[PDB]
RNA sequence: GGGGGCUAAGCGGUUCGAUCCCGCUUAGCUCCACCA
RNA sequence: GGGGGCUAAGCGGUUCGAUCCCGCUUAGCUCCACCA
């Protein structure tokens, strides 16, 4: 039972393009495929819309913090809604996956992403939420992951982070309408290339 | 500065003699040099001493808890006595050290140290107190830990960790009459073989 | 769930004096370990 | 600050059927990563 998704973002038009908004990627393809474009609520500190999923209630929300306070943003909602954690899904970009291939996951690490990481804090140092781990591949050299995060993916990438994202909408809403394990069955099935 | 000084250990005859005991070897024989023998006190579960060491007071504790339970006995201590994290030293048994050595820190992990562990999470998830690390060396296998830990250390190994032990004793009465800084030039420039 | 050992630069300490012994910071190399 | 990939056993799922695809659990192999 998922009450609230969430796809993590730095704001403004300089960032739209970045590897690190592949969340908010995510939830505005969603947003589009479930006709429920997204509108500004300051009080929640993002975009939100309000879907009906497996005939209940599920609130999207793309944050409009900087990436690092994205827990001001989701704990603001799961408050107000009384969400609990397991029933919360983060959309994110993930190094240890390549372009073209998306993964759930129930709690564990951040893997040094400053979004999760805030979001574990803000949240009461709990990580037992559910990820929507959406592959970005890994840079060359260690030392330039924050370029790599914050870089604009080549057109070839980009393609394939996009079907995998296209493929992981699809396995969402199959999670409301089947279940987690078919959704999951589907989705670690897929591998765009 | 430094108000308690912990010894860590499981409690009963057949562990008093085992390597998860270092850290109370430590304080027994640091009751010893400084005269105050340790008397049984139920509600620090654990035993206790009060010393002067550079001008002050200074309490000794050797919880009577199981290992893991040994931050019942801190946190009551540190709570009755308005001590603050920073200023306890925790002495225990540490794998990552070859017995012979011992070292301070301040602060950083447990190790899996199960002791250590329960300290960190009833000081409130604080790690932020000092420890002596008393070297005990690693098992040849690690799934063999626990066997190792609860092992009696062999005449020779022991012999090491006592030498170590009594010149970490010494070190630790420089650090309240000359400061941290020359105790550890001391004590991390001894190495008994 | 994070540690050992080592190198370089910088700073402070010990020391009669330290490129030599100790600490801290920045950057590396390496061995182990938790997630598993 | 913990992840990727793979192997074996056991359990469940997908599937017309799966030793072949997915999950979980126990044990292991390997690559990466945080402390650094």
């Amino acid at each position: 039972t998922i009450k609230l998704i969430v796809g993590l973002a730095n704001p403004g038009a300089e960032y739209a393009a970045t590897r690190h908004n592949a969340g908010a990627w995510f939830v505005d393809l969603l947003a589009e495929r479930l006709r429920a474009p997204l509108r500004e609520e300051a009080k929640f500190f993002g975009y939100t819309s309000r879907v009906t999923l497996g005939g209940e209630d599920v609130r999207l929300l793309v944050p409009t913090t900087f990436m690092n306070l994205s827990g001001k943003a989701v704990a603001a909602m799961a408050s107000f809604f009384r969400i609990n954690p397991d029933e919360i899904l983060v959309a994110h970009d993930e190094l240890d996956l390549p372009p073209g291939v998306a993964k759930f996951k129930l709690g564990g690490g951040h893997g040094g992403h400053n979004g999760l990481k805030d979001i574990i804090s803000k949240l009461g140092n709990n990580p037992n939420f559910h990820r929507l781990r959406i592959g970005i591949g890994h840079p060359g050299d260690k030392n330039k992951v924050v370029g790599f995060v914050l870089g604009k993916p080549p057109v070839s990438e980009q393609k394939l982070i996009d079907e995998a994202i296209d493929e992981a909408a699809r396995c969402t809403e199959m999670w409301f309408t089947d279940g987690l394990t078919k959704a999951t069955n589907r989705l670690h099935a897929f591998k765009a290339q």
